[PDB]
């Protein structure tokens, strides 16, 4: 057992500046994390318990991996200018300041800034970010019954098989989504045991069937997966079919690790602090690690749980003696670069430029969750200068949503507020009708998509969770569909998708570099599959409104299940041709006419006639140049203004001819 | 003599985080007072002249009850899951850095950042902001005869009865509204001393006759008194019938005190510092404790006064040895949130989210001046993301106003520039028509309100700066009104009323938990009686509109003086009615055309003439829907275009009924 | 040798904060530079080696002077209530941290902050931020030969007679305007060597020829001189006619000296570290002190070159250990605010107000470089709230911008992107049109300047990096013109100038007290002959577009070359007066046709008729008096549109008429 050869090579050469100028920086971090590593080699249950013996293979991977190696951050490092090539780029995953390895620290607690902020505690406090770190006894919403049946009674607990809460810190995470296990080590939960209890060193340790997954265990019944299957041949059904994937039922699926294959061997230190962090009060390091290996008194020494006021303004905020105050751009948590050779070599202007080759952390062939940055940061909107702050309000991200009373769980509770939802409406200080009042005007109008918000079309959930690759089939857009795109651009086309496969990639399947294309202006885009047709069970939007165009959740008739993409092109086109051509008419007319009033004269009152009305055909056609949607936006109202515009021209051309 | 029971407490228990943390947080700021209040009980000239007698009883006022109890706190705790309801919640006051009990700390002056940036120095300088804090021989605009009548011969002076500048640390406040004082002791002046001077330990203190009040010493004379009077039988015209809130004359009322009967002790730690602050140079609490009690030797040693560069950015800003820069949100002094179990009961929708229950401060039944904060919080504009500093610019705020030549008073000078003024003209970056360009339009199409501002019906002076209750008669819109409302949303409603008694309250006056009240959008919103007829001298707007519509002070003729909000709502629909049935009939109109060109037969030119008409009566129908005053804009304009509309409509309906 | 008297007066009494408060504050930074100029008055070269001995007067020039004496600071001090009006006003040369002169600090270097900000790093480091301080050897755009002839062969080197790289610490600038040079003694280059090599202490020391300029060295040959002499008789011509402001070659003027006449003497402390900075590793001023005079030494030791990360952010940035981090406002370099006595005096209204009386840093006659901030103050954008980071990314500032592929030089290469290139491109965030929606649309119709952006009128190149002065004949609107002005206001008018001299000015070229002038509502405005006619070899814009009006370097034909402003104020009356007419014409008809309105009865259909043709033309006079430039954004598309609304009002008198 030893750390990641890429820790090793630092820790052996390392070239961090906390010695040097006592100012702490990337290396300082992995270097740090020598001690955890070698406590846990000798004190983690694995060992002492079970012998070192797990059904499945020990992969450690550590800040020398995670902070420097992901994202490609070695390639992007030899194609930058930056210290000759030979330099390191923490591409996802880093702090902005000192780790959970550091004692003591100034935290304070989220409650003390309550005390002068009541306001924004409040809001903060009914949010995911608060509540994303849990201990045993704070989930009302499965009637804090972590090792039951959440929904039907053949599917997952909370909790993996031999798991008891007495040996977990925390659960990670929501019914919204999943849910994930810290045990009293503070080793991620990669495993669960078989045959015994972890609690008392019995059984075995076996990879995997670690992660509770809602859609699965809700949505994702095998009847649907039969349903699925129809129009998807190879849609696995049975729970062997779900493979590394899956586990022993339906609802804890393998998630870094494999089932009975492979497990990562990892410290809350290593990853998990970046973005569902926590930290302890005490005093030094000897304090923390007597307490290591105990879940209760480290949850007695927990001062900051979750995303806190402190993990966005720093500890002590701007308080005398704190650490300096902080305003979050998010970048942390919600960025997640990944560099993409395949991007980089779309062009040659491009060298030296790697910063252009960036894309999104992909789960396997889904964009991850927590990738909104990186997906924003190739968008008009980034490049207007729009942040996360410009439309979110940063505290109440999780806005008013409820549990779902027609759910029958053998420990589901229906009636927790936020907590029980299936679902995420975040706060907004800007609306897409803010900013683009010609679309909203025309959408305003009477017709098929009116009632759906702008978003429900520009912003599908695209991104993975849970890295359920099992049920990933993206040109189909679905299945594992559960955190919301954050692109915009719509790209219409019968063929080119938003997610491709790496030139590495020798299977279609295998998921090797898959990264967003990019369109013609270098930016990430959604193509029609996604924004019409998705398949999802997080967008509360596409439920009400009939499953829009899924042929496994639309309650539309069969022919507007939209089964691939060209069908979905053509149905654009049905209403985008039409406005185009009579677009295009008017436009000639116009120049038809203001060109030929040089050719001929005309009674004064005929001149007016024909200004006035190839001026009123103007008006028509910039606001549809303006709204720039086709029709998509509005059929029926685009349609009835270009009529109109084309009568203005035809009775324009007629007057001119009586001269 | 002794602390508030609630800073006992928590000095008894305290969970502050300064010892186990090394981090400075709420409970640690009401334990560092304890030093003061003992130094105070034992060397404040009330205790060691005037042997603790004090005509009207002492009322301990420490940071235990200010920074925890007001704005309904403990109910406030009681009402949130943080630390199992058992909290405590700092609603209105408390600071974000080290307190003035902190020596040494790292101010060094305004003047020292006005060094590097001479620029923002001079707009600040030339700022209330500035000048809040000043000390004796800082006062041109009184000639500094602070002890002579400011006004007319029968009226107050500055400093009341007994109180002379050598034993004065400071004056808070400007002309614009009030003055109040510190002791050398820096005790706040909650008192004066009749038959005496105070540094002489001579006479008597007496509660109360402590608050210079701009309004009451010029404008509200006994003549006014008694035309208001004419319409609010109750109001008070002679000295006695102010009460508790007058004094023993016109022009300085009692103020945290009740006249002879009640006055709040208070350290100017407790309270003052968090919105007027000073700092003092001192190396430690030893000199601190050694000059208190002289005011040159305070003074001397005043290194920042008032709302300085520092208070908003930090000690010594972004220098190096500073204490870290800072950009102030305004809500340490602007904010000021007052918890109301009315509007958590009102509203069961709002169960366990206690800050949707959060009113503002009241004085008394107005809402409090430094509130706009508290108000905005629950406006459109904060919702869309919009704080004070979208709008204003943070140093020139004050902007060029100038006294007034045309008053004769015994001390009074016009001719000191903003410390002269009655009026504040806040330096905008911002203005409505910036955002707001189609009520621009309309509004500036020539009509009866074309010369008015957008802030003159959506920000009237609803607030009280003075607590002079002896006034307040708020529904009809008046009298104690010297701050501008930041709620913009004018209701238009017979009899709703933005402010309102809480539930406990057993008599209409008794001021008891007065609030805001939210709209059917969960919003603070502006009543018709504020919005047109109201009764202020704080608004140069409404000076310079003939007063508007206040029964009070209106120069128009009397039919347009709004004596009550029926009255108003009767004027607005006069206007708003025509215009939505009209604009009513527009819409219908174009909407059934639309329809009806799906299936009738038109020749090609009557096709292309009903459309033309039907598109030009929505450019109108876009443009007044978009305005959304229905006429309160521009009543003639918007009617003309409707009217218009209507014609294109009727002419587009002549042609479909040829064809049958 | 001695420091300035405004340094000694403070030096003597000194009142800053460091001793009293623990503060640094403005008096500190004065005090704290004495030991570096006792070092140099013993060790400097031109003491131990020239014997104190040069051609022209040493004139030493310290924070004394420049932090406190420059912009009129004094004159200021004493028109302010201020500490009495006997305080000290720093106008346009401080910093916000602590000094170079400081050991140690706490700056990590770029490399570390892009360590965890790759992205940022790459866009910062292709900008003239990161490369406005280099080292011998970090030039390839001159193929790193900075004693070969740049450009033609009889035209000046990078760096001048007798200085060698290995006594130069760095250069300062780019091809972009001009180059100035470090010894290895960090005093700022303003001499040369002749007869001899500064390194071996041979020749003498003279004063001036000390700035490599790339107009003069490249654009402005002889012949290019002739041609503007035809139009200017002063013009100068030979390298004799240049005078003190030139040298012993073409390209090489004299800058912060006059040549063989006189030098500055002054440390990079006092001037340079504002604005481009660099900052060392050494653990203590000995270190530092030792390292001194030796070019590699710290060259080696150098941690932050340039306007880098920490510059603006703060040494450190956000890191544990940090020194807490910034939002740079840019006004420590691009504000640089001088008094104006005469604006104060020429406006009594003003009076206890002197920030009113501000303008900017003027080169002689044209405003300085790095004055927008200044410029701006005193803009309707500035009071709207906008701000350098409104309009700009503040990373990548210099944008895609590449070299010239038909310069013929002896050392030039063209190839090495913006370090070759003589322009820059900005990324902006937001883009006139962004705002500026009517003049927008009507400046997109095709007609004379259609092509052109809104910058290329509102924003010439008014100002003076180089103080050349010797070509500066600023009522031609030429010709040292490098940089951006940033006050979009046009005035339009015969005679009125943006520039003018000071009221101590007694020869119209002596340069004395120059500042801009401002308009009836208080604001910096931009003249004809500088918005349309203006002659600059830093304005792509201007290149693409046939040198827009210059009588100097226009390709258009002779009648489209503008001499005098009265010509320019003509032309635009060309435009404006039928605009104006046909305008005034317009609503004089709307307001007639109104009135009769009320005492005129009309059948239905005609009424219908008189009000719609009424509102049309009403529209278009809307839409023309919100464009604001009658006819100056599109003569042809507002002219036939107030054409047609005059149509609209007599097809209107003709229904009028049956009454
Ligand atoms: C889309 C590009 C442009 C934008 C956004 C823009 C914007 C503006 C604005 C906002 C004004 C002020 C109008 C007022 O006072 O109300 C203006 C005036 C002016 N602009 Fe432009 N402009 C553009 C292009 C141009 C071009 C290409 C030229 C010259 C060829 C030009 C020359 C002027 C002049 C001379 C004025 C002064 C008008 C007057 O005061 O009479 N502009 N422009
Ligand atoms: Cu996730
Ligand atoms: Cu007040
Ligand atoms: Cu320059």
């Amino acid at each position: 057992m030893q750390m990641t050869k890429e820790a090793r090579e630092i820790i052996a050469h390392p070239k961090g500046t906390k010695e040097s100028r006592g100012v702490i920086s990337l290396q300082d971090y992995i270097v740090e994390e020598q001690a955890m590593y070698d406590w846990l080699f000798k004190n983690h249950p694995i060992f002492t318990k079970y012998g070192g013996k797990t059904v499945g293979k020990l992969v450690v991977k550590d800040r020398g991996e995670e902070w420097i190696e992901e994202g490609r951050g070695n390639d992007f490092s030899k194609a930058s200018k930056r210290s000759g090539g030979e330099g390191f780029s923490s591409m996802m995953y880093r702090v902005a300041r000192n780790s959970t390895l550091q004692y003591p620290n100034k935290f304070i607690g989220p409650e003390k800034c309550g005390e002068c902020h009541p306001a924004q505690y409040e809001t903060w406090s009914r949010s995911r970010h608060a509540t994303t770190i849990r201990f045993p006894g704070e989930h009302p919403e499965v009637n804090n019954k972590l090792n039951d049946p959440v929904f039907d009674k053949d599917t997952a607990s909370i909790l993996p098989q031999g798991i008891t809460p007495d040996v977990v810190y925390c659960t990670v995470g929501h019914i919204r989504t999943k849910f994930g296990f810290f045990d009293a080590w503070l080793l991620r939960g990669t495993y669960h045991v078989e045959g015994g209890l972890l609690k008392n060193g019995t059984g075995q340790i076996v990879a995997g069937g670690n992660q509770w997954q809602r859609t699965w265990a809700l949505n994702l019944s095998p009847e649907v997966a039969k349903k699925i299957k129809k129009w998807v041949p190879d849609f696995p059904v049975t729970l062997e079919e779900y493979g590394d994937n899956g586990g022993y039922v339906r609802g804890l699926a393998s998630y870094a690790a494999k089932y009975k294959k492979s497990m990562s061997f990892q410290a809350s230190t290593s990853y998990c602090e970046v973005c569902h962090p926590w930290k302890f009060d005490f005093k030094n390091e000897s304090e923390f690690y007597a307490a290591l290996g105990n879940a209760k008194e480290l949850q007695k020494h927990t001062i900051s749980k979750g995303v806190s006021c402190e993990e966005c303004h720093g500890a002590g905020g701007h308080l005398e003696g704190g650490s300096g105050l902080l305003i979050s751009n998010c970048e942390r948590c919600h960025q997640r670069f990944s560099y993409s050779p395949d991007l980089m070599r779309n062009n040659p202007l491009n060298a030296g430029k790697p910063d252009l080759a960036l894309s999104s952390k992909f789960k396997s062939m889904g964009p991850g969750c927590g990738s909104e940055g990186s997906q924003t940061y190739f968008t008009a909107h980034y490049e207007k200068g729009m942040r996360c702050a410009t439309c979110h309000d940063p505290h109440d991200v999780t806005g008013n949503v409820t549990g779902e009373k027609g759910i029958k769980g053998v420990s589901y509770n229906s009636e927790q507020g936020y907590l029980s939802s299936l679902y995420s409406k975040p706060k907004l200080k800007k609306e897409c009708t803010d900013c683009h009042k010609e679309q909203a005007y025309i959408q305003s109008k009477a017709d098929t998509h009116s009632k759906n918000s702008c978003a429900s079309c520009h912003m599908p959930f695209m991104m993975s969770c849970e890295n359920f690759y099992a049920i990933q089939f993206q040109d189909q857009a679905g299945f594992d569909t559960q955190r919301r795109a954050h692109i915009w651009k719509i790209d219409v086309d019968p063929a080119r998708k938003s997610l491709v496969a790496g030139s590495t990639s020798k299977d279609p399947r295998d998921g090797k570099d898959w990264h967003f294309e990019r369109n013609e202006e270098g930016r990430n885009f959604v193509d029609l599959m996604w924004a019409c047709a998705r398949t999802t069970w997080a967008d509360k939007d596409q439920a009400e409104a009939k499953g829009c165009h899924s042929p496994v959740v639309s309650e539309l008739k069969e022919t507007l299940h939209f089964k691939d993409q060209k069908q979905v092109y053509n149905e654009v086109m049905g209403w985008q041709t039409p406005v185009k051509d009579k677009f295009t008419q008017v436009k000639v007319g116009i120049q038809g006419l203001y060109s030929l009033l040089e050719v001929k004269k005309l009674a004064p009152s005929d001149k007016t006639r024909v200004y006035e009305l190839i001026e009123k055909a103007q008006d028509t056609v910039d606001l549809i140049e303006k709204d720039g949607s086709w029709g998509m936006h509005g059929f029926k109202y685009t349609k009835q203004r270009l009529d109109a515009a084309v009568e203005y021209i035809n009775e324009a051309q007629r007057i001119m001819k009586k001269s």
